[PDB]
């Protein structure tokens, strides 16, 4: 199947929501009975022109992508009598990796971390082989198939590069995720493969803390800033923080060589940080 329909796939579960719409449990039912395949249905609230236009690129993206360590693209659905788009997607029945992180839990420990770890590279070397930045790397936006492998997800964000240039300039945003931006990110709105790693490097410092409320990007970002300062001033005060080696602080528990690993990720010089199969590598023969 590639096309799914209509008046088939019927609702089982509210997944997630945002302002960027809601994703959906279901059923694709065609027979149908009650025997059918559970799914992931991804769709829009609060829709304009532009969002069905990024909505669509990302569609293709996931479309192309077959790894896995990504989430599976089954299909789409078009409503409302052909007159809505929807995105088909596989179900991951343990949700995302940041509130599997927080509930289970007790029973991770440095080398399941770096299974995740490593995992979470492989996918972005398949990513930098069709030149896609995914630009929102976040535990939250990893999804867990079950304890012994974990997929990412979220490309609504991810942009194409050119044929002419390594690096990709966005400055659409307006709201971002600046406490995972790699500083060129944040001066020159510049995004690459190297921005990623940054991004990777919060990634594994947030597998590292556990998810603990007072030990997240945001909340020692801001404490090391002030979390009495609101608007641009926050920005202002990240990116002097960052241009002088002010970093996130090595996690409670966390080995020497895995924040090691954090530090190279977050490099100010753009070319010295490794590639995801470097990282990859390392990660794989720490573990055994
Ligand atoms: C912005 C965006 O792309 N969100 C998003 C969220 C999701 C999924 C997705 C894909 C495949 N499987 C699943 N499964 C799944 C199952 C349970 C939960 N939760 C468990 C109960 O608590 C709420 C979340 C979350 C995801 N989600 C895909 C794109």
């Amino acid at each position: 199947p590639t096309q799914f329909e209509e008046r088939h796939l019927k609702f089982l579960q509210q997944l997630g929501k945002g302002n960027f719409g809601s994703v959906e449990m279901c059923r694709y039912d065609p027979l149908q009975d009650n025997t059918g395949e559970v799914v992931a249905v991804k769709k829009l609230q609060h829709s304009t022109e532009e969002h069905l236009r990024d909505f669509e690129r990302e569609i293709e993206i996931l479309k192309s992508l077959q790894h896995d360590n990504i989430v599976k693209y089954k299909g789409v659905c078009y409503s409302a009598g052909r007159r809505n788009l929807k995105l088909i997607m596989e179900y991951l029945p343990y949700g995302s990796l940041r509130d599997y992180l927080q509930k289970h839990k007790e029973r991770i420990d440095h080398i399941k971390l770096l299974q995740y770890t490593s995992q979470i590279c492989k996918g972005m070397e398949y990513l930098g082989t069709k030149r896609y930045i995914h630009r929102n790397l976040a535990t939250r936006n990893i999804l867990v198939e079950n304890e012994n492998r974990v997929k990412i997800g979220d490309f609504g964000l991810t942009k194409v590069l050119p044929q002419d240039k390594e690096y990709y300039k966005v400055k659409e945003p307006g709201e971002s995720p600046i406490f995972w931006y790699a500083p060129e990110s944040l001066t020159e709105s510049k995004f690459s493969v190297a921005s990623d790693v940054w991004s990777f490097g919060v990634v594994l410092y947030e597998l590292f803390t556990y998810i603990e409320k007072s030990k997240s990007p945001p909340a020692e970002f801001m404490r090391m800033i002030g979390n009495d300062k609101q608007g641009q001033m926050i920005v202002f005060h990240l990116i002097e923080l960052l241009k002088n080696n002010g970093r996130l602080p090595r996690p409670d528990g966390c080995p020497d060589e895995i924040y090691m690993i954090m530090t190279e990720c977050w490099n100010n010089n753009v070319n010295q940080r490794p590639s995801f199969r470097d990282l990859a590598l390392r990660v794989d023969q720490i573990r055994d």
